[PDB]
Parts: C-alpha cells; sequence; structure tokens
C-alpha cells in the first residue's frame, strides 16, 4: 500500500546518529550529533544522559525533516529500533524522571577497586568464578560494577535506593524510558548479557549475583527480547514526537556490537562480524547454545528475534590498536600522509621479508591478554624499508585477529564460515586480501555504510512486519545493498609460516614497568 | 729553509685519497679518487687492484700539482707513507706484475665454506685454535682465508703458482709493489697482523700455519716495521716519479685503523680511537705486552716505530653501523629528510620512554658475537614517536661501544684516559654526549678532520727525521689543534638505567633464521 520506513538510533560512545531506512535497507536520511566526553579523572569517562536523549531527539527531529523534503512518499515511520554503546550505566528515579548522576562509560575505570574487591574476596582469587552464569569475567566494563560505585560514591544515588525509587539502566533502557515518557522501563538480552547481573542460559536476572554484589533485584528494568514491542514514542522533546504524526512504536533494542553482527546478516553459526576503528570487536555467531571459553573470551547473546524465539548466542574478542596503528604510522612516524600512499607503499613490496611488527602498544588484548607486552619489531635488516613495516602492520591486524578466530574455533566447535567487515578499513583493499587469505574463508565487505544502525532497524522491521522473516532479510540485502567479496589468495608456505613467524616473534613482546 | 713536506696515500674502501702534510702537521694538498665496488654475487665485494693503483697515482699528481699553485716554494717530498683498507687481499704475479684476478674486500663473505673446513679439518672445533699466534678468531675477514679461496677458485692463480711466479699481499704490499715496479715486496706489522699467517709476537710467517693452510714462504712479503725504508716510487703511471721532482723513498706503511690510532696521538695505553666511514672500529692502546681476549675481540698490533722500537699492541672491536643507522632511519624509513633533523628531533625529546632500538641490521658484532641478531625495537607505546626512535638509535651505538670498552678494560688491565672521534658522524654533539655519559670519560672532537692520513705520514716523518719523537710530535700537534670536548653526565640514576634496558633489550634480538 505505502512505502515503508524503519528508523534506527545508533548511540555511539562519541556521537549518536538517527538513520532512516526504506524497505530495501537503504539509508535514506541521517543526522549526527556528538556529546561531551566529561573526563573527571585520568581513567574516568561519563556522559550526560539528558544530553544524549536530546542529541537523539535532534537526530530524529532532523533526519525526519530532511527526508520529508526529498521523498514525496515518506509520511511516517513503522517502527524505531535502538542500538547503543554497551556497558554504559545510567542512574535515575521513577518519580522525578531526571537522572541522578552522569553515566560512567564502558571503558570508564572508577570501578577497578570493586574489580579486585570482588576477585580477591568474593571470588577467592578467580575473576571467572561467575563465567558460567554471566558468560563474563570480572572487569571494569559491566553495568554491575558501575552500579556498585554510584551506590558507594554518590549519596544522591545511595539515598535514592534507600527510597526505593532508584532506577538503573544501560543506555538502551534509559533511551526507551525517556522516549516513552517513563512508561516502559525495559531492556534486551544482548545488553543484559553485559550487566554482570544476567544469566547466560535462561536470560533472566541472577538473584544470586544481584545478591552477592548487592544491587536490589528491583533497581533494574525487565529483560525483553531483541525484536518485539518495547513501547511507543511519546516524548515531545525537541521536534521528535510531533515529527512522527501517529503513535510510532519502538520495536527493536540491541547492543551495538551485536547489532553489527545482526546487521551484517550473520544469523547462522560460523558467520562472524568484525568492526574496526581504534581497535576491534570480533563477534562470531556460535549457535543455539551458549559456548564457553578457556582463552578468557566473552560469552554473550548474539540476538533473539522475538519474545521467546530461537536465541542465538555468541563469542566475542577485541584488539585495541587496529586503525590506530594505521594512524600511529602517520600521526607519529612520517611513514606516510594520505590513506592512499599507505596502500601504494605496502603493495610496492612482495612480502615482509622476515620482519614482524607486533603493535602491542597497550599490550595484548585479543586472546593473549598480556599487559607486559609492548610495541616491538624484530628481524629488521638493511633491506628493510618503511614500505615493509607498513605491510607487516597490515599482517599484524590480520594475524592477531586470526588468533581470536583460532580461539573461537577451539571454544565453539565449528569453523568460521565467512567474515563480514565494517567501519574500520573497508576502503583498504589490500588489508582485506592479506586478511582473507590468512583466515582461509571468504571475507565479505558491504557497500552500505550503516550496518550497525541497520542491525536495530531490522529488529524493528521484522517485529512490525516490514520484512517477513530473516530469510527475506538476506535476499533484500542480497539484491539491493551490494557487497563485493574478497577471496583467499595465498598458500601454506606463506599462510602457516606466517603464523609460526608471528608466534616466534611473540615471545619477545615482554617489556613491563 | 723552505717548508718540509711528506705524503700519505690513504687508500680506503670507497676511495683513494692522497694528502700532503707540512711540518706543522697540516694538510696542504688533497685529492680523492673513488673506485668501483663490485658485488659479483650477494654478499660479495671486490675491487680492481689496478684501478686502486692508478687512483693512488692520479691522486699524487693532483696533490703534487695543486701544492705548487698554493705554495710555489715546493720542490720535493721528504718521504711517503702508505695507509690502507686492511684484509682486502690481492693476487698477483712476480713476472707479469698484473693482478691474476680481482681482490675480495674485508667484508666480503665468499670465504664461508673455507672458514668451516678451516675450523673443521684444520681447526678441529674452536675458532680460537690459532688465536695464540694470530691473535684472531677464524672468520671471513682475514687474508689467508681469502688467499686459499683464490688458490682453489681462480685458474690463473694456481697455474701461476705451479711456476712459482705467484705473489700475495694486502693492499699496502700491493700498492708498495707497483709503486716501485716490482723492486719492493714488503709489508708492515699492522697489515701482516691481519692476514692470519703471521705470528703475533715474532712477526714471522707462522711456520706451522704457513704449511698448514698452504701458502709458500716466498709468496709472502718481507715483514718490516711501520717506520723505515720500503722501496722507491720508480713508477711512471700518471708520472709520479716525474712529479715527485726527486727520488722519493717509502718510509711509512700501516693499516688504516691503526694509522688513525697513531694519527690521533694514542701513544700510551688506555687511550682509544673511534673511527667512522665504512664501518666503525674502536681500538684502545693496551700496552707494550700483548693482551689476548676471550670474547671475540681481536688482538692486533698498535704500531712499531722502526726495526728496534717499542711495539705497543692494542685490541680492536668492530661495529658495522654508525651513519648507517641514520641513513636507514632517513632513506629506508622516511623518518625525516635531512641529517639536520636527526640530531634536531633526537634532542627535541627528553628520552626513549622505555624503548630500545637495536640497529643490529646485519647481525650483532662487538663483544656479543651473534649473527642471528637482527635490527629490533622493543618497548613501544602509542606515545612513542619518530624522534623517540631517532633518540633510541644513537643510544644503541654508545651502549655497544661501552661493552667493547668493558671487554678491554677487563682484558687490557686499565681504565680509560681519553677517546677521540673521526668520520661522518664525529660532527654530532648528542652522540659524543651520550658516549661521554655512558663510558665515563672525556671525548675530544678534533679540528683537523683527516687524521687517518696523518698516521702514515707520521711513520714517514719520524723515520726520515722530519720529526724527532712522538712527544715532540705531540707538541707539534698541540701547537695546531683545538679540544672540542664532551665529559660524562649522570650517576647510577641514569647510567645503569638505559643499560638495564639494553641488556634485556638485546635478549630479544636473535631472529635470523
Ligand atoms: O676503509 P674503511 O674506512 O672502510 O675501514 C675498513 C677497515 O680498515 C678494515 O679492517
Amino acid at each position: 500500500f505505502t512505502m515503508k520506513y524503519v528508523g534506527s538510533i545508533d548511540q555511539g560512545t562519541t556521537s549518536t546518529r538517527f538513520i532512516i531506512f526504506d524497505e530495501r535497507q537503504r539509508p535514506v536520511s541521517v543526522h549526527q550529533v556528538p556529546h561531551t566526553q566529561h573526563t573527571p579523572h585520568p581513567g574516568w569517562l561519563e556522559h550526560d544522559p539528558m544530553e544524549i536523549f536530546r542529541s537523539a531527539c535532534k537526530c530524529m527531529s532532523v533526519a525526519i525533516a530532511k527526508l520529508r523534503q526529498k521523498d514525496a512518499s515518506f509520511r511516517k515511520i513503522e517502527a524505531i529500533g535502538i542500538t547503543n554503546q554497551r556497558e554504559t550505566t545510567v542512574a535515575w528515579d521513577r518519580v522525578t524522571k531526571e537522572p541522578l548522576c552522569y553515566a560512567p562509560v564502558w571503558n570508564d575505570l572508577r570501578t577497578y577497586d570493586i574489580t579486585k574487591k570482588v576477585t580477591a574476596e568474593l571470588g577467592g582469587g578467580d575473576s571467572m568464578f561467575a563465567s558460567k552464569i554471566t558468560g563474563l569475567p570480572v572487569s571494569t566494563y559491566f553495568a554491575a560494577f558501575k552500579m556498585r560505585w554510584m551506590l558507594e560514591n554518590v549519596p544522591a544515588v545511595a539515598d535514592a535506593c534507600r527510597r526505593g525509587t532508584l532506577c538503573f539502566g544501560t543506555i538502551d533502557t534509559w533511551l526507551m524510558y525517556k522516549l516513552s515518557g517513563g512508561k516502559a522501563f525495559v531492556t534486551d538480552v544482548t545488553n543484559a548479557s553485559r550487566t554482570f547481573l544476567m544469566d547466560l542460559r535462561t536470560r533472566k536476572w541472577s538473584p544470586e549475583l544481584c545478591e552477592k554484589l548487592k544491587i536490589p533485584m528491583e533497581t533494574l528494568p525487565e529483560i525483553r527480547s531483541n525484536s518485539e514491542l518495547f513501547g511507543y514514542v511519546e516524548t515531545d522533546e525537541c521536534g521528535v514526537a510531533a515529527a512522527l504524526n501517529e503513535r510510532t512504536p519502538i520495536m527493536g533494542s540491541i547492543g551495538d556490537q551485536q547489532s553489527a553482527l545482526f546487521g551484517n546478516m550473520c544469523f547462522e553459526k560460523g558467520e562472524a562480524k568484525n568492526t574496526y576503528g581504534t581497535g576491534c570487536f570480533l563477534l562470531m555467531n556460535v549457535g543455539e547454545e551458549a559456548r564457553f571459553s578457556k582463552h578468557g573470551l566473552l560469552s554473550t547473546v548474539g540476538f533473539q528475534v522475538g519474545r521467546d524465539g530461537p536465541c542465538y548466542y555468541a563469542l566475542e574478542g577485541a584488539i585495541a590498536c587496529a586503525g590506530a596503528t594505521v594512524e600511529w604510522m602517520r600521526r607519529n612516524m612520517n611513514l606516510f600522509s594520505h590513506i592512499t600512499e599507505c596502500e601504494k607503499l605496502a603493495r610496492s613490496v612482495p612480502g615482509t621479508q622476515g620482519i614482524v611488527f607486533v603493535p602491542a602498544f597497550s599490550g595484548l588484548l585479543a586472546p593473549y591478554w598480556d599487559p607486559s607486552a609492548r610495541g616491538t619489531i624484530v628481524g629488521m635488516t638493511l633491506k628493510t624499508t618503511r614500505a615493509h613495516v607498513i605491510r607487516a602492520a597490515l599482517q599484524a591486524i590480520a594475524l592477531q585477529l586470526n588468533d581470536v578466530v583460532g580461539s573461537m574455533k577451539r571454544d565453539a566447535g565449528l569453523n568460521l564460515s565467512s567474515l563480514r567487515v565494517d567501519g574500520g578499513l573497508s576502503k583498504n583493499g589490500l588489508l582485506m586480501e592479506i586478511q582473507a587469505s590468512l583466515l582461509g574463508v571468504d571475507i565479505l565487505v558491504p557497500s552500505m555504510h550503516e550496518t550497525t544502525a541497520l542491525g536495530a532497524a531490522l529488529c524493528a522491521g521484522l517485529a512490525a512486519g516490514v520484512w517477513t522473516s530473516l530469510e527475506e532479510v538476506k535476499a533484500v540485502s542480497r539484491r539491493e545493498n551490494s557487497w563485493k567479496t574478497v577471496s583467499p589468495s595465498g598458500s601454506a608456505m606463506e599462510r602457516e609460516a606466517m603464523i609460526a613467524e608471528w608466534r616466534e616473534a611473540l615471545k619477545r613482546t615482554k617489556w613491563a614497568k
């Protein structure tokens, strides 16, 4: 009858976008608004939730305005999905509806005491003691730890639970809270898998863990799926509520990294998405039973397309300096200028010729988690130019990743089928060819730029009937939104000798205080 | 009454220089002639002995001609001295006087196999097996090894030997051959030392080793002192006998690193010379009685003034790179553009932030004899930059010097008086600054640049009465030279710090193969 449109709120660390998709999953309108990165102490990071909510209302308000001008058939939105930076926690109150403090951000560290004050004590020295319930280790990321701090370092939050009005929520929950007026106080499985209070298997809260780490089982929202009806957009803030002419529902909510997988069409095990930037998140779809890991990797919910639908779980890995290495090799090293001499230089040489550049500048994340590791280059000769090191950096991004892949294989019990890539170096043709061969699978690269925001846009489409099933979601993406593939092109006397080289080069990374 | 003059042929690796000196020990005429550096295969290097010879002659002409223009007083030269690249070995013929084939240089590596058969079949295990006669390990550099490679690889060599016509010698004996026309077939202590067929203390052709590696006695030149009669320039090539208005004697012959030792006023033990250009060697005056070493350090002659003079021995200790590291960082790495920016950027930062460069590009030389070692960098952070590297680079140099000095200080029996510098990077404040620091001594940077050439003239000038004694030669030099010095800076707070890095840094260098 009409042309359908699904909106998505991409809620990043630094910026929040609002993106409107028409039913061929085209991005037809975008508006981006950044927000202040308050850093009260070296190691601390927080944001203003009422700033974010505002930014979001700006993007929504503007993206809708812009589209309304260039598309004569756009006349409302079927549903809105939310995707968000994970692990960021907000404190607030049912009856004021304001927030009670600035939200400590995922990588924010004010909680490293409570990290230890939980391992040495409540863990008998084992951070993994709960790795079977939560699918997580103890660390400075998950919403439980950041709640502990607000309860023990802010009276305004300490007082508000004394009351029994205090509300916690990762950004999603918070965003749907204000967007609906205060009505829905709700969350999804992917975000919930990161709170440290949740139960990998059953995807219900952990009264056991809520207990121990002492967060009342009712300062918390409810755990819903990824794709259902969460609520309705009833908030007049900025233009937004007006700009939507009928009561527009929220029908999709999903942690961004999981949204990146889901938006990359990874609905089946083997498939994996990898987002680059300064650093990476490689998430592999692992199937219908939560898989656990020995390499201290993360277990988490990939997605759930409906209140009690087939719940696909996932493993997760990170490296910390990917595009940041490609940045350092410029901003700090003179080795090149434009992102185009870089890939001309690296191709100017056939191989690396015996050298290994381990960009372990913060140490090794990935599968080796070794803080004693440092940036280290071995086996240089006089024959070593700058144009080799730069290729050996492209190898390093691929090689490190391979370890994470390797790891996942061992802890999944299946082979990486293919890999999708986005938001890091999708222009860098060479990296994908050095990457594709090594892993031994097809590396797929999307032409369309907004997979992450499509992730949540597809959770809200489905649930509203913009696309019928996940099987029809593949075909639309198969026909409209192009990919070109990058296919393997190397052999063992390269593929397996490089993996040997890397590891021989790894014993030489150590370099602590 | 008119000014007394003396010549020194300074036949290097890349080029032949001829320099005329007056009694104020000042260079008054100079001429440079380069010669082709043939690399017939990878890791080979040879020169035409005739090219070299003709260059020596074209150098004498111009230097004899320029001198007239400049100071018309000039009628003749008192004596000639010769200084040369050591270990390069020339095959020639006592009849035809032509070279039978080319000449493998000191850094040429065609003598690998031979070395192995030598420490195998003849040596029987230890590379130090003849080191109580030759004062040297069994390796590629030394001249017997190159001698035999020629006996059993060139058709014209052994065939000219079957007739007994064959003649051998390093450049100094070779140049002193065609200068006379054949008349003289001599060599001095410093070059003979380097051959591996001479006893270190008795300066005779090692009767055992002679027949052991097979090199017939007469194929070997008479062994003289550094400072005496040798032959007469009875050659007519580019009219040297002609241009030398009178009959000119040869009263100086000495290897170039010892001549640059002797040209820097290091007549008493504990004083050391550090030279640049192709390579970098430290040589410290050990004393009148030879001090043998256990570390891979070369015991060698320092100098012998006349038949019946005191022979100070010394210890060597090679290091390939100096301005080589800098050229790599510049050329290969594009880390900067001009050698102006090296010291700039390196000074332009406080320190190395816990990195260490190891510019062991073609192995690790010095007292740590390790060929598997390659160029490495350890300890990098996202805050490390292109200048922290350039800083680290120049610190790896002196730290390496340190250990060779520590090897001597040990095996020699004394500490360190003073050390002087010459070559491409002697004009480098920071370099001698760190070296002054690390070693704990004064470092004199000398105004008269070309002091290697001085050495041989000094052997020609003492022998010919132009100068009377070294202490007088010290006083003469004093009446012309300016001490641009650098002294130590720091305690254990700074010294044992970057060293501590150094030790463990090095412990991560073994890579090759
Ligand atoms: O001529 P150089 O400056 O390359 O020095 C080479 C050494 O004398 C070889 O022992």
